[PDB]
């Protein structure tokens, strides 16, 4: 599915992402907008052979097993296919692991380049 902004904010809140590890909800909405355009089926192939999956574009080099990323790890203990459903639970639970791993939300390329250092609370305005 492709979420609307406030619909996704509400779903992320129901999944406990709001203020997770101190990151307010707007951070997560901004990250999803710029990673995937709020699209649970988004995929992106990288020139290192890894792929980014799902609404938070979680990458197969470290976080999920797709069977095709040489020498990679699977720290979320899931197949990457689980990140390509319309239910965001697997993405949220893996994001919670990622964000607790030692670099916070800096693991997300789109967040660190396009969200961090902006007024991210604006992403939940009107919701
Ligand atoms: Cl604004
Ligand atoms: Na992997």
């Amino acid at each position: 599915k492709v979420f609307g902004r406030c619909e996704l904010a509400a779903a992320m809140k129901r999944h406990g992402l709001d203020n997770y590890r101190g990151y307010s909800l707007g951070n997560w909405v901004c990250a999803a907008k710029f990673e995937s355009n709020f699209n649970t089926q988004a995929t992106n192939r990288n020139t290192d052979g890894s792929t980014d999956y799902g609404i938070l574009q979680i990458n197969s080099r470290w976080w999920c097993n797709d069977g095709r990323t040489p020498g990679s790890r699977n720290l979320c203990n899931i197949p990457c296919s689980a990140l390509l459903s319309s239910d965001i639970t697997a993405s949220v639970n893996c994001a919670k692991k990622i964000v607790s791993d030692g670099n916070g939300m800096n693991a997300w390329v789109a967040w660190r380049n396009r969200c961090k250092g902006t007024d991210v609370q604006a992403w939940i305005r009107g919701c």
